[PDB]
DNA sequence: ACTCGTCGCCCAGAGTTCACCTTGGAGCCAGGGACGGTTCATTTGGGGTGCCGGAAACGGACGCGTACAGGCCGTATAATGGGAGCTGTCACGGATGCA
């Protein structure tokens, strides 16, 4: 099943794998970040604008 | 009954060698021109030249436009984890991950 330590140990063991192929390793690394949407990207852009404005003020 | 073929013989000759006059020459020396290889005077027609006047080509300098070659920059519906590669070898000494 999904619970009672059935697949979590398998997932952890899979995550702890060499993956000697460089492209496969890069894909494994890139698969650890979830996708975003419109609200997330606009909030991130607002944060970018605030950070750039603060950096310009500091300079 | 007999000669023209063949024998010696006898004298003219002939051109041959010996040993005699002449006489056109080879050089032989002397003498005397004219002439040309040589030298020395002119002789002024011509070669020569240095040079800048200087006119003008020429070979380059110089300043300023033009042209592609290569480079930088930007495009605002959405577009969110990959193809692939063919692997019948044999031995083997040894490291190395898991026994």
């Amino acid at each position: 099943e999904d619970e009672s330590e059935a697949l979590r140990q398998a997932r952890k063991d899979a995550e702890l794998t060499a993956s000697a192929d460089s492209v496969r390793a890069y894909l494994k690394q890139i698969g650890k970040v979830a996708l975003l949407n419109a609200e997330e990207e606009v909030e991130l852009a607002k944060r970018i604008e605030a950070g750039l404005y603060a950096t310009q003020l500091m300079t």
